[PDB]
């Protein structure tokens, strides 16, 4: 019930929005962890899909940690919620997982754009800069990469061609 | 509704128990992540407590990943649940966090001992060996380290002595 | 008709079971040798299938040698039998050979699990540890690898697609 | 009269059995120290027998230290007893010392097997794993090495041939 | 029931004779494996006899593999038979094992000389050259080495002198 | 019942006194081993006290070995007795252990001074030189070091200040 000695120009609504973004980044980490181990199943067996999604999982945990750092740097207080189990699930094919990841990354981007419009509305240029520097271009690049992956799997003949997914695994994700 | 081609001597109850252990390891990862960022607050400011618990968080994620690998190696199917928010919370002091971590690691050890007694009861020597090789001695060492930490903080005069926690941070956790 | 000076807690039934396992490992070495040279035929011509199975042959001979060492370390006496010619034979395709190897490795694993249950029943913890340390996880990994191989050959369109087997040879077994 | 904060699944009988094993390892260290200096006498003068047994003495002290570490890791309390003087004594010849060492190592192994059966009976898989990992195979190898040494000294013509013991000293123990 | 596209000047009788030689080389590999582990027994304990025969075992497996390669290079088809258990057995002494190996290598040489006389009779100069280049001088050197070993063990006083076998182990086979 | 060929100017009383000193050095080794593992307890947890006393334990074993060497060099015969369990025990605090070690090292020094006065009385200048060269200054330095340690722990506020013992552990014994 006392103010942080560091807190300055950091609105309560921005603090709460950062806590929601921390949960979403941890959720995205968990989705990619689930997708990774789907491709490690003996009846799927696409090792470079598995490595690609595990690396994406580890990168989302780093995104979450940087937002936790941000909350403390500005004198807000971290508030954690349960990390929901992955809600795309029933992964089906390399193409379907890539399509789920594209939808996930577009939903994360929309959250970040809402967060930026809140920080704009509260005239918080430090938070705006943080989001722009560390999150917005990384999301645009992630979305473009996943779109490229979905396109090549479609053009190659996935998901009906198991040869398509096999060769994509070796040539793009190797 | 068809059996994995790799599955052999892997009981349904063992499969389900491994899924419960995966959740518990992810929960422990989340507890240590929360504890880490408590010590990064500007009104706590113990950077080596923060680094120690972040490293412990990263090690629990690795424990979880190895159990997910184990589930696929044996032809079981991973089933994920929500990762609950940390339930010790209200961290208070370096001593209180160390005491919460000791209780967490003893609860994880009791889960692993129950898992080993199930694998014994189902005559699954591969699973017994996996638990013994990768988990049981790591838990005994973690518990002994946390006990040692709690003892030194108590003897030094924590939690009343902020000088105790400061000097422990520099000398033990540096 | 006199006891070994080293023998201690080594039951006659365990001694005989180790001799049976030595034969089985030499049999598995011979199966993989036969499979290797099938892929070196001019009308098959898949050089990385041939190298993969030759390496597996050499690893089974090492498994057999380590059990012969074990028999002498415990003061048992090696008893050798004929090494039967390979009984899957008529190798047909890369997929069929991989399926034969998966069945072989599951039969070896079942032998090892029976051996472990005998050593358990005779309270021989050294033999139990030997089997767990040197054999059980190597069998789980071999079975998982062969399952993954069978899955990718099926998904790629083998055995009807000779292009599938050719490209698997280059990308997975290269 | 209060429980260790680390203690979990560690039976009082296991604690006491570990204390007895600590004494036995220190006793074995003392036997090999005595045997070492017998071979350094001017009327024995077999320098590589002396070095071999001194190294064995140093290895038994390390075994004892690791059990003392184990007792503290599990939250038991070390209880020390007198280390008895060596009870084979009157060393006589290189062959007789090797035969005394073989009997010592078989008695230590029987102690360890009793300790493992107690840990099994109390469902202590961590202690079972500790004994299997650090002690049982080291005892099997020690016993096999000593048997081999006794055999070669016998076949060479010891203890009547002082030339046998001299040449064994140079070629096997050099 | 169709001819290999590579087959040229390769008589059916030569093909069958190569298959018989493959079995004999695998048999010789198995004899030397059995002899190796006899010298690893605790009541024999001649480690350099054991290493010498294990290396000879590994060299006979290589001989067998090269004949399997030869069969495919010429467009013949490998036909495998059971590998008989060793038929000298009851190894007795280093001298007796060396005498068994000398007899084995003379029987292998007589097989190879019969194979060369068949290839001569069918005017197959490639097969004649293969046998001469890769097998005949290696057999003459093996036989001469084993004769030299038998001579030195006899002259030293084996098998009655266990000191002879011990010192041969160190000086010739070290 | 025959004299050593090397023995010269080595009185029976000196021989017996060296045997008593060997026991005392082994006793001192055992005291420091016990003290070491007291500081490794989870409810003590002073790792550099534990390392300091373990090193002191290892140095006393070396002292004992050098006296065993001395006994053989002079043609005396080693006579071993039981190594008594540590008789200070109930270690209490870093200060109390340091005070016990100071008393132990003063008792060892008094034994060595008695041994030197016996060697003087028997006109054994080699034994006098041995004691002076290898033992007397090492004892004076050990006693001075332990006194310095006791003084600093007292001045720092031990044993009531657990912070004193903690910081001494880091700064003096690190
Ligand atoms: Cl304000
Ligand atoms: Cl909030
Ligand atoms: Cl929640
Ligand atoms: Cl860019
Ligand atoms: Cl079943
Ligand atoms: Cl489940
Ligand atoms: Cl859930
Ligand atoms: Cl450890
Ligand atoms: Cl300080
Ligand atoms: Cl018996
Ligand atoms: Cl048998
Ligand atoms: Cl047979
Ligand atoms: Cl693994
Ligand atoms: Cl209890
Ligand atoms: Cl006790
Ligand atoms: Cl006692
Ligand atoms: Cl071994
Ligand atoms: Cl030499
Ligand atoms: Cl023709
Ligand atoms: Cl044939
Ligand atoms: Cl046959
Ligand atoms: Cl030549
Ligand atoms: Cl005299
Ligand atoms: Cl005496
Ligand atoms: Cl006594
Ligand atoms: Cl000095
Ligand atoms: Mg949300
Ligand atoms: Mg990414
Ligand atoms: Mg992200
Ligand atoms: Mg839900
Ligand atoms: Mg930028
Ligand atoms: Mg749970
Ligand atoms: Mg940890
Ligand atoms: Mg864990
Ligand atoms: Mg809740
Ligand atoms: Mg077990
Ligand atoms: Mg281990
Ligand atoms: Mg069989
Ligand atoms: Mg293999
Ligand atoms: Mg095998
Ligand atoms: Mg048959
Ligand atoms: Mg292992
Ligand atoms: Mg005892
Ligand atoms: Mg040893
Ligand atoms: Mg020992
Ligand atoms: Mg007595
Ligand atoms: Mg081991
Ligand atoms: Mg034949
Ligand atoms: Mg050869
Ligand atoms: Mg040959
Ligand atoms: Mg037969
Ligand atoms: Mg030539
Ligand atoms: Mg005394
Ligand atoms: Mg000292
Ligand atoms: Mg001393
Ligand atoms: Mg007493
Ligand atoms: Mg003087
Ligand atoms: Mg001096």
């Amino acid at each position: 019930a006392s103010t942080s000695q560091v807190r300055q120009n950091y609105h309560q609504d921005s603090e709460a929005a950062i806590n929601r973004q921390i949960n979403l980044e941890l959720y995205a980490s968990y989705v990619y962890l689930s997708m990774s181990y789907y491709f490690d199943r003996d009846d799927v067996a696409l090792k470079n899909f598995a490595k690609y999604f595990l690396h994406q999982s580890h990168e989302e945990r780093e995104h979450a940690e940087k937002l936790m750092k941000l909350q403390n740097q500005r004198g807000g207080r971290i508030f954690l919620q349960d990390i929901k189990k992955p809600d795309c699930d029933d992964w089906e094919s390399g193409l379907n997982a890539m399509e789920c990841a594209l939808h996930l990354e577009k939903n994360v981007n929309q959250s970040l754009l809402e967060l930026h419009k809140l920080a704009t509305d509260k005239n918080d240029p430090h938070l705006c800069d943080f989001i722009e520097t560390h999150y917005l271009n990384e999301q645009v690049k992630a979305i473009k990469e996943l779109g490229d992956h979905v396109t090549n799997l479609r053009k190659m003949g996935a998901p009906e061609s198991g040869l398509a997914e096999y060769l994509f695994d070796k040539h793009t994700l190797g």
